[PDB]
């Protein structure tokens, strides 16, 4: 019944070229059966989690999904904007794991406990991967 | 201190007329003690909003201030489109008011609490 998640340890990936980006450390601890390893870590990308809330969206339930931190740049500094996303990613996943529904989604799963890039998660459920 | 805004009650005003716009009512509730008002009503059309935006940004520096929802109207109606300006618009506002970087702005202050025009906030504050 303990499911822990974290988001920390924003890095910059392909820092200076364009293709740059951020990505996330997602740490996950659990005993739950939702999930096939007891300790994860992964790294995803904020477009990762916008892909992540409209598959979340699809749930079978019809239940509504935790909202993301958005994509407002207005900040004094891009330190406080991506501390302020890293709370906010936190804070969806926690909520996110706390709805049965959400918590057992098979894609949750995907993104959370591999680093199987979105292309591959839905080739995976299609088993075309 | 939180600072409630609210942009609702869409309305024409001079409707069939050549002068004839749209306006939006701004509803805030805050308990901050900066605010000469506690609650405060007033209309603004968008035209305001974008020349409210123009003062910020020049305040804020390279700092980026919310955007606007924009001019082009590509839903296909316009009570759709007045709804979407209007749910833009309270999302500017939302966002400008929970951050600390502009809450000195006078024009700021005389657009959301007075019903002062733009040219009379542009002959206040410059005296
Ligand atoms: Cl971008
Ligand atoms: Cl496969
Ligand atoms: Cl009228
Ligand atoms: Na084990
Ligand atoms: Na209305």
């Amino acid at each position: 019944e303990v499911i822990t998640v974290r988001v920390q340890d924003p890095r910059v990936q392909n820092e200076g070229s364009w293709n740059s980006y951020v990505d996330y450390k997602i740490f996950l601890h659990t005993n739950s059966k939702a999930f096939t390893a007891k300790t994860s870590c992964v790294r995803r990308r904020y477009r990762e989690f916008v892909w992540l809330r409209k598959q979340l969206q699809r749930n079978a339930g019809l239940v509504p999904v935790p909202e993301l931190p958005g994509k407002s740049t207005f900040f004094g500094t891009s330190d406080e904007f991506i501390e302020k996303r890293r709370q906010g990613l936190q804070h969806f996943l926690e909520k996110v794991l706390q709805s049965v529904v959400l918590l057992s989604d098979s894609q949750l799963h995907l993104f959370l406990q591999s680093q199987l890039s979105v292309p591959e998660i839905e080739a995976c459920v299609q088993g075309r991967l």
